[PDB]
């Protein structure tokens, strides 16, 4: 029978018999028995009425009322009436986005933020650093974008890339996202993924190459920043009290992935450092770094987060990590709850969005593809009970851009399997089902035309075209 379309799944929707024609918003209360993340929504024949317990509530009872207005501008015979009594399963709910790769103007981050506001993520992290570029200005430190911020090409497209953005832009961003309930995660990707800070500042790194460009391909690069230089220190404390005027969350991303050690165990100050500090390998010494830097960001009252690399010994107690690697969900989800860490789902089985979504589709030679129906498939908590999993916060995908050069592309993987994110992150178990889930969506395609004009719509050919091979 006649049912509503609202992704992600609110926790309970009781539908009565009764028809509505319109959507006229009646009451507006704060209530003190809802908790303050937490909103009750009655749909009747004369209008709507919206309780909330605070106002991350609210903005996301305001949400659903946005969708259900889309519903019935399509739905001329009405919309059941009903009381929706909706409260997130988890707290965090992100997409990352990757302006290192490919930079993302400032409008187009606008229409981003729109479209994971319509489905009630809270978090929007920027990966702001890598090896292919640069985007966070920071005063004192002009190379960042006259060399961090630019690169010669892609893949041998020969078509330079650059772009940074200014402070001003990153204070517009926050206060547009928090407008919409979403918080701001800058991420400083550290100690490695950090080929185009060596190709600006060759001095922060163990072995200085002046001649290093910043990358204009994949691939891992083994350039970390050397822990025994003043300068590093002087550099990140720099990064950081910009974030700290910039980004009011207060949460630091550190990134911490892909970082080999090879060039520290070879560093002629690194190994005599680690001499003097007893320090038996390379993974002490990546314990260390990370706790030096775990108390720059004390000074400021910022906290850390990193991706999870499988070592948990090298983060310390009540810090937050990302799961990413394939197949290690299960026993990232033990190691943390052993190690005392707060652990986020990033798993890359479905959460990766760079991936292809239908079978065919560019993998670049390597990737996977992953479906609608296998992102769909997610529960962050694989199944184990609160004592096992309690510590998880949420859900996290990341929309990395090596191959992403603009917004239409962006959006292209990003969604629908962002909308799938979305209920896995919000939607109690007993409430998602792949049926009904499909359902909705089918029904979002003209939602998203009408609000954004912009086409959910996959096949395998739909795909925008790409410049390489
Ligand atoms: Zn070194």
């Amino acid at each position: 029978t006649a049912q509503y379309s609202i992704i992600p799944e609110p926790s309970r929707t009781e539908l009565r018999q009764e028809t509505a024609k319109t959507l006229q918003l009646l009451s507006d209360q704060e209530v003190p028995t809802l908790e303050t993340d937490a909103y009750r929504l009655t749909v009747t024949p004369q209008g709507a009425h919206l309780a909330s317990g605070g106002r991350e509530g609210r903005i996301y009872g305001l949400a659903t009322l946005r969708q259900l207005r889309d519903q019935l501008a399509g739905q001329p015979e009405g919309i059941p009436c009903g009381v929706i009594t909706d409260k997130p399963r988890y707290p965090w709910r992100g997409l990352m986005v990757d302006p290192a790769r490919h930079f993302i103007p400032a409008a187009d981050l606008k229409k981003f933020v729109d479209m994971m506001a319509y489905y009630k993520f809270n978090r929007l992290h920027l990966h702001l650093t890598d090896n292919q570029g640069w985007r966070l200005p920071v005063p004192g430190y002009p190379k960042l974008k006259s060399v961090a911020s630019r690169r010669e090409e892609s893949f041998g497209d020969g078509i330079p890339h650059e772009g940074m953005y200014t402070k001003q832009e990153l204070k517009e961003l926050v206060a547009y996202c928090a407008a919409r309930g979403i918080d701001v995660i800058p991420e400083i990707d550290m100690p490695g993924h950090n080929q185009a800070l060596h190709a600006a500042y060759p001095e922060f790194f163990c072995f200085p190459k002046p001649d290093m460009n910043v990358r204009t391909t994949a691939g891992n690069s083994k350039e970390l920043v050397c822990p025994q230089k003043p300068e590093v220190w002087k550099f990140y404390a720099s990064v950081f009290n910009e974030l700290k005027d910039i980004f009011p969350s207060g949460i630091v991303h550190l990134g911490g992935d892909e970082a080999p050690t090879e060039l520290w165990e070879k560093c002629p100050l690194c190994r005599e450092a680690r001499t003097r500090a007893a320090m038996k390998d390379e993974q002490e010494q990546m314990k260390a770094f990370f706790a030096k830097t775990a108390a720059l960001l004390a000074k400021n009252g910022q906290t850390p987060q990193f991706w999870y690399e499988g070592n948990a010994g090298i983060y310390h107690p009540g810090e937050t990590v990302y799961a990413w690697r394939q197949g290690q969900a299960l026993q990232s989800i033990e190691k943390t709850k052993k190690a005392g860490l707060n652990l986020i789902m990033a798993s890359s089985e479905y959460c990766y969005l760079d991936f292809p979504q239908i079978q065919g589709q560019r993998n670049w030679g390597w990737m996977k593809t992953t479906t609608l129906q296998k992102c769909y498939d997610l529960d962050p908590a694989f199944g184990k009970p609160e004592k096992e999993a309690g510590h998880i916060r949420g859900v996290h995908a990341p929309v990395w851009a090596e191959r992403l050069p603009d917004l239409n592309h962006l959006l292209y993987r990003a969604y629908p399997r962002a909308c799938a994110i979305a209920e896995a992150g919000w939607s109690p178990m007993g409430v998602r089902s792949w049926e009904n889930f499909r359902r909705k969506l089918a029904d979002h395609r003209q939602f998203i035309l009408k609000r954004f004009n912009y086409d959910m719509e996959r096949t395998q050919g739909n795909e925008p075209a790409f410049r390489w091979e």
